């Protein structure tokens, strides 16, 4: 139906005029619709995070404190999004988070959590508690790699009464487990594992030592989340947030030892000497990794940042105070820009509702960062307390990050499809083409 | 030590000195402190809802379409109160959602939910997915009591692709089953379950047709719930709510079917010739079932809702119609008698922060009726949406998170109260309280700021 | 690193267009960033006063009776900047605050 698509009349006002004046938010314009010819349902939101990271949700979690840990990245990267972990915390704990992430969902678990067989029941409680990992291998000395000697789960200790009894009173003993040998195929064994009715199947050599360990949660996990953003091994992607001074080449190199994928660099003013010296550092250092420079607003500071190798640009500033601009401007600008040149752009600020993410990608970001959108949610770091009858974090509860994942994903969904286009590079390059028309509101427009 | 906690001086205001003049709110007054020899965790908060009903936790989910369903009562009867099935549904709704409630925790399950050799993988998780239970027996057609088969559980079909596939094609087959023989003392099953690492346990006849069934979710549910409130065989209490009038004969008959322990009458006003035949009636025909009459403010409306035999007393009227009560005056006066004749009363409406509930339950209510301070959370009926940043509840009001929660912060709330004003109960509080040995100040206008 | 600090795209707006239209106040317009590669402690913001006087502090008091008198003068002068003094007095006190 290209005939009923294609604007001639082209009625409107394209994106090149738009932000040809003045500094823009988000409220001062608003997108024409275009010919609708299909669900939402198939409209496709997906956006590059990185020159080589697609995501399937064009969301990111901001690296605020109070935004984004271990648990939110999980939510992101299974939501098909990603997580940006913060940093402020040593090394030490941001690799721990990192780590808990990408480990959180594999295929073959090459490190399984193992105990001696004297271990306390009240151990294998406090991992189930506090890291929510069960099918706990015992093994010769307790080493992830030792002779196999038993499993505790769920039910082998869910009625004992005395904590500090040994796990081998009531383990699941090698004798009598259902195991594979090295070498298998991960989709032989995960079946045989099915078909065993059990939740893990350890594999192990010929000298009954445990090679590596395969768990049906990761299969449930993968039915439930079928858009989760992996890596090639089948680990969840985590992006983990760093500064460029010196001291912090030691952290990143922790991050690379921990397995993030992606390195977002904090800064409110991008456009540096330092940080142009440490993304060179990085891509030479760690060429596997992905590096988003920023913030930036203006397509000279993007210039830099990009020759000096950035994979990404973050977006955003001002969204004393004499430094910054508006952030739809600063957006268009960018990316325009930053996509001339083939790399993508992550909006970061001024983000608050459907409406304004929609817009964001609309006009050239490829993923939008939620910090104040997301804060309150139950997978955000912090205790959770009552207060005039309302539940707090401060900031109200917001219940599950999944649930409002999905409420976002179907807004964007329903409004592509009011733009008529069934995809957001659709909508891009439309943008860039003046297929995709706007208008500009004037302030008494704005109610 | 009696000579440091018994007040001779006794500096304060007695709650009948307080409640002798104009009616009072829970906000014109103060409790006074005592003297502290314990630690708050060993304070009972514990209320009786009716004359043979006591709840470790003194909190009632309010009959009303927006807080009480299946889900909610189901939560307030684990976390040791109760809840009250509203209503505003047909007569089949209310019977199952009670029947929601009493079945869901068991000892030995009685008519074990089960389907026939050649039923669809579909039908196992539509069970799972509606109703939440999982180990469903395969039996001879299906009957309750059929000849077993089989066992079908949750990692017994989530790898399968084919939905339509017979349950016998994945079910675990009765050969291979863990089972017992009928009779068996209900200790010795469920220690037999522990030791199997199983979850699930059916008992059979000799004719290997189904008796009963145990679930190793009951023993977890008692592990992680201590203070569930139960009734004799192991079910979790549920209240349900019905008016007075002629056609609802029909629902109380159902709901003693569905087998509530207390009815709730439900009424405005319920100091009516229609209540009072109505308690004759109930107390005559189901002798079993207990009453909560109401609604009542005065001791007149109490003396003849007693005389018809209820067994509570619900509080509250008003918290254009000139008629009702300020509601801790209410309280103190209906309780103070009702107590005189061996009923508790619940407190109803008004009811709005931990300090009221800790006021009123110090002032002659056994038990709280909360409705506002639980509607949101996750528990009560309604659908959840996001509008303005917000979280929110529809058939609106702001997500509250778990009910489960909540209730563990009041009853956290109520003991750090109790000590401070220097009890390790509230029964003693109420006690005391009418000894004149817990004192008040009524507070001026001007002191609530 | 000029080739760094020298903006070619130019992607901003220049003062002389931004104030070729109708009349600013200071939150019409913001001011783009640029390129770092300096501490804050290194930066002079002095400013010329006057033709001849240069202020290592870019303030000066303003000469109203309710702001500046010996006290607040020698105060801005100290830190690197100056004072006025009011004019809402006598000859001779103005004299006497100026000599103090
Ligand atoms: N490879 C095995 N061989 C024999 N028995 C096993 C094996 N793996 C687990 N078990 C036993 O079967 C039961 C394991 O159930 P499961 O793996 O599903 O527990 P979980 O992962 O902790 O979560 P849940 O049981 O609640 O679904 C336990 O009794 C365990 O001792
Ligand atoms: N009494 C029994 N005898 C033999 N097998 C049983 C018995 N009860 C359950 N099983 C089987 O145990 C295996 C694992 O149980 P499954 O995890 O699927 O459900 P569950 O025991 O209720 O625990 P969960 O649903 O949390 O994982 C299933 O194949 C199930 O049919
Ligand atoms: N037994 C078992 N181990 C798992 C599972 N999932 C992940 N693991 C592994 O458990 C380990 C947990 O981290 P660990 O190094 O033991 O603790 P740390 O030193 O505090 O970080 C990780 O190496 C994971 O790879 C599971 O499902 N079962
Ligand atoms: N298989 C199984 N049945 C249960 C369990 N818990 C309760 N039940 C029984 O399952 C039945 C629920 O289905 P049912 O009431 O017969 O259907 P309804 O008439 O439409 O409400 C009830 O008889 C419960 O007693 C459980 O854990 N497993």
């Amino acid at each position: 139906n290209t005939n009923l698509r294609t604007k001639t009349l082209r009625d409107g006002t394209t994106a090149e005029e738009l932000f040809s004046q003045d500094g823009l938010s988000f409220n001062d314009f608003i997108i024409l619709p275009g010919f609708i010819d299909f669900d939402s349902s198939k409209v496709n939101v997906s956006g590059q995070f990185t020159k080589n990271i697609l995501l399937h949700l064009p969301l990111v979690s901001s690296p605020m404190d109070t935004v984004t840990e271990s648990s939110m990245a999980r939510a992101m990267a299974l939501m098909g999004g990603i997580g940006v972990i913060h940093n402020n915390c040593t090394v030490e704990q941001q690799a721990r988070m990192v780590r808990s992430v990408k480990l959180y969902r594999n295929g073959f678990i090459m490190k399984p959590k193992s105990v001696s067989p004297d271990v306390p029941v009240s151990t294998i409680r406090n991992i189930k508690s506090e890291k929510g990992i069960s099918g706990i291998l015992v093994t010769e000395g307790g080493k992830y790699d030792g002779k196999l000697l038993g499993i505790v789960c769920t039910k082998d200790i869910d009625f004992v009464k005395d904590a500090s009894a040994p796990v081998s009173q009531y383990m699941t003993r090698r004798e009598n487990m259902t195991v594979e040998r090295y070498p298998i195929k991960l989709e032989e064994a995960m079946d045989v594992l099915n078909r065993s009715r059990h939740g893990y199947l350890p594999v192990l050599n010929d000298k009954d030592e445990v090679v590596c360990l395969c768990s049906r949660r990761d299969a449930v996990r993968a039915r439930d989340y079928p858009n989760s953003s992996l890596d090639r091994n089948g680990h969840l992607l985590c992006a983990a947030a760093t500064s460029t001074r010196e001291a912090d080449k030691g952290r990143v190199a922790a991050l690379s030892e921990a397995g993030i994928d992606v390195l977002v660099l904090d800064s409110s003013q991008g456009n540096t000497i330092y940080q142009v010296s440490f993304i060179r550092w990085v891509k030479k250092t760690y060429p596997h990794l992905e590096v988003v420079a920023g913030n930036v607003v203006t397509q000279d500071q993007a210039k830099n940042l990009i020759d000096a190798g950035a994979d990404s640009l973050r977006i955003g500033m001002g969204s004393v105070l004499a430094c910054g601009r508006p952030q739809a401007t600063a957006i268009y600008k960018v990316a325009r820009y930053a996509a001339s040149r083939g790399v993508p752009c992550v909006a970061d600020g001024g983000l608050r509702n459907v409406g304004d993410v929609c817009k964001a990608l609309a006009v050239g970001a490829n993923v939008a960062m939620l910090g104040s959108m997301i804060a309150g949610t139950s997978e955000t770091p912090g205790e959770y307390f009552f207060k005039d009858g309302m539940r707090l974090k401060a900031v109200l509860d917001k219940g599950s990050v999944l649930k409002l994942l999905a409420y976002i994903h179907k807004g964007l969904q329903q409004s592509a499809q009011d733009i008529g286009e069934v995809s957001f590079d659709a909508i891009r390059e439309k943008v860039y083409e003046g297929q995709v028309l706007f208008n500009r509101r004037s302030l008494t427009a704005q109610s």
